[PDB]
């Protein structure tokens, strides 16, 4: 793979708590147009959550996470973040980061995910 | 600056097929890609598939890959979602979107069309 992604930052918290996910990209990172976070709860489909423009830092959020989660990136460190506040049990899932290449569409590169568990 | 109107859908028998379409009007030259989402009752909007407006390159989520086909006719300003091998859990309101060049996410949304399997 010309770009490799590794997510970290997951773990177990109680409801009301916070986590900060991160994902480092390596390889041909100059080809990245945007990065996005998804999550997959057990037995469910992958759900798109939020995206950030790699060059611009412009962001877009789905209503499921808007106003609790913040996506950002430190371009010089080739790292994207997902700040997750006011976590609820229903946020429990494997969280994946992805990259979309310039002149492509969709989600070209995927990490292996990081587990997020929110208990009562 | 861009308006989207979806057509197609309605009641369809399981195992069958439906083709949805969406026509864009306005500043269509600014469109980089278009994408279909769906929302089952009481659930979140789920991203399904996208097509590059200039190139026709496509991407599908695993939920629909190998069953739905997305395509576009640039001259007619129209994008299509061919839905084959439909299953009960495909019942949802289907929404088409457009993303402007140099934007991110989903800038323009249609009003949706119901598909009931
Ligand atoms: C919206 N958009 C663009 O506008 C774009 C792009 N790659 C190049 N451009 C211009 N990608 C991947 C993209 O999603």
């Amino acid at each position: 793979s010309q770009v490799q992604l590794v997510e970290s930052g997951g773990g177990l918290v109680q409801a009301g708590g916070s986590l900060r996910l991160s994902c480092t990209a390596s390889g041909r990172t100059g080809t990245i147009y945007s990065m996005a976070w998804f999550r997959q709860a057990p037995g469910k489909e992958r759900e798109f959550l939020a995206t950030v423009g790699w060059s611009s830092g412009i962001t877009y959020y789905m209503d499921s996470v808007k106003g609790r989660f913040t996506i950002s990136r430190d371009k010089g460190k080739n790292t994207v973040y997902l700040q997750m506040d006011s976590l609820k049990p229903e946020d429990t899932a494997v969280y994946y980061c992805t990259a979309t290449r310039a002149y492509s569409v969709g989600y070209d590169y995927w990490g292996q995910g990081t587990q997020v568990t929110v208990s009562s």
